[PDB]
DNA sequence: CTCCTCACGTCACGTGAGGTG
DNA sequence: CTCCTCACGTCACGTGAGGTG
């Protein structure tokens, strides 16, 4: 079980994301100790990565609830890659044509 | 000259956003008709363009305001989506092994 | 030193509210 | 039908305000 600051420490996010996640019931610690502070889980862990995955490709918290609660994701997150970089790739190729 | 309608629809962004950036002091329009319509010129596509680029790759407005106001921004741009490319890659290929 | 809960601030707009040729 | 200016709402947090072991 882990505090918000290691946490914070392993995925990169800031405590207060961690706070807001939870308000928001995107991200809800196990169990909380004596004095009720969280504790975040393994499986909290895992659930975070998928969530900052789709985050940085922009899908709104709510999305990324609903998503996240309907095995192979992996299936849709290597296509999401794909079509971002393919489109960085046309940008850059217009940068390329630019210099020219 | 072109109307808020007109770069909305060239541009891809809402006319709200032809607003704020207008209100901010980012993108300002060349004049207004003697109604009071703002007209967008060629120069304001070219400079909406950079915007939009900048936009894209996470940049706050503050930030693409100075950016913007400091001939080859090509260098940097390409730098930018190569890191860019590179980062997704790196992601991709994360899933790829997920895969296996 | 990190943990907490309120609670107001912020950035980049969205979204009507009511009025113009 | 698109143009307008107020002006309040929103989403994803940031940032103190004051108190705990």
């Amino acid at each position: 079980s882990y505090s918000v600051g290691q946490v914070a420490g392993f995925a990169g996010v800031t405590v207060r994301t961690l706070h807001h996640y939870d308000d928001i019931g995107l991200l809800v610690p196990s169990e909380r100790s004596h004095a009720g502070h969280r504790r975040y889980s393994d499986a909290d862990l895992d659930r975070l990565q998928q969530i900052l995955f789709y985050r940085e490709l922009g899908f709104p918290l709510d999305e990324v609830a609903a998503l996240l609660d309907d095995r192979a994701h992996l299936r849709r997150q290597h296509e999401l890659l794909s079509a971002r970089i393919g489109k960085l790739q046309k940008m850059a190729a217009a940068v390329e044509q630019a210099m020219e």
